[PDB]
């Protein structure tokens, strides 16, 4: 394993590992690392670009998964997609995909001219149709994974599998500090906790002898680093290698 990897460079043919996406007022995090990871291995492991619809995971997994923006299980959300499947969808807005996200983008602990997210948006509803002048039907469009796994608290067993199979989906433990984060290798010295938090991990490195995890978060592009952060690797750091998941698509 080299001391450095970036899944964005490794992969110049699979472009959503590098776009981040923006979660709105709605605790769907569970959701987006999942769907942001599993669109990168449909196209890592078929080369096909599909953004993967949010959308249809947040609102159609059900209690398998959790309670919608309330919260869930990141591998509840994989096994979902190997059992029922994901139809496509793009960003809120967009028009793009069978069920494009329906939750508005908001400024996450930032100033922008977007509004300030407001933890309170309701789960919508689970409609089994595409956008008007989609095709094919909703039926048609799933997409399935073929497995459904986890990926054990070491972190090179967890390099490993980035780097063989692509980016994974991984929980952490948010506290106060974490929210003003701009660049460096993030480290918790201070704070409340705030809860947990499902992200996407898509490589690693070392910065000034730190070693750091590359993560994609799902508060928009004006947040931290254009999207990402970088974490501290190697001591389970506020739980970032405690709860990796994944899983391979059908093909
Ligand atoms: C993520 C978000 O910030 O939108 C969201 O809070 C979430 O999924 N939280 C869960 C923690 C996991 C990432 C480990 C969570 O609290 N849900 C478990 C309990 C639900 C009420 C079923």
């Amino acid at each position: 394993l080299p001391e450095s990897f970036d899944a964005r460079e490794q992969w110049p043919n699979c472009p959503t590992i590098k776009e981040i996406r923006d979660q709105g007022s709605c605790g769907s995090c569970w959701a987006f690392g999942a769907v942001e990871a599993i669109s990168d291995r449909i196209c890592i492991h078929s080369n096909v670009n599909v953004e993967v619809s949010a959308e249809d995971m947040l609102t159609c997994c059900g209690g398998e998964c959790g309670d919608g923006c309330n919260g869930g299980f990141p591998s509840g959300a994989w096994n979902f997609w190997t059992k029922k499947g994901l139809v496509s969808g793009g960003l809120y807005n967009s028009h793009v995909g069978c069920r494009p996200y329906s939750i508005p983008p908001c400024e996450h602990h930032v100033n922008g001219s977007r509004p300030p997210c407001t933890g309170e948006g309701d789960t919508p509803k689970c409609s089994k149709t595409c956008e008007p002048g989609y095709s094919p039907s909703y039926k048609e469009d799933k997409h399935f994974g073929c497995s459904s796994y986890s990926v054990a608290n070491n972190e090179k067993e967890i390099m490993a599998e980035i780097y063989k199979n692509g980016p994974v989906e991984g929980a952490f433990s948010v506290y106060s500090d974490f929210l003003l984060y701009k660049s460096g290798v993030y480290q918790h010295v201070s704070g409340e906790i705030m809860g947990g938090h499902a992200i996407r991990i898509l490589g690693w490195g070392v910065e000034n002898g730190t070693p750091y995890w590359l993560v994609g978060n799902s508060w928009n592009t004006d947040w931290g680093d254009n999207g990402f952060f970088k974490i501290l690797r190697g001591q389970d750091h506020c739980g970032i290698e405690s709860e990796i998941v994944a899983g391979m698509p059908c093909t």
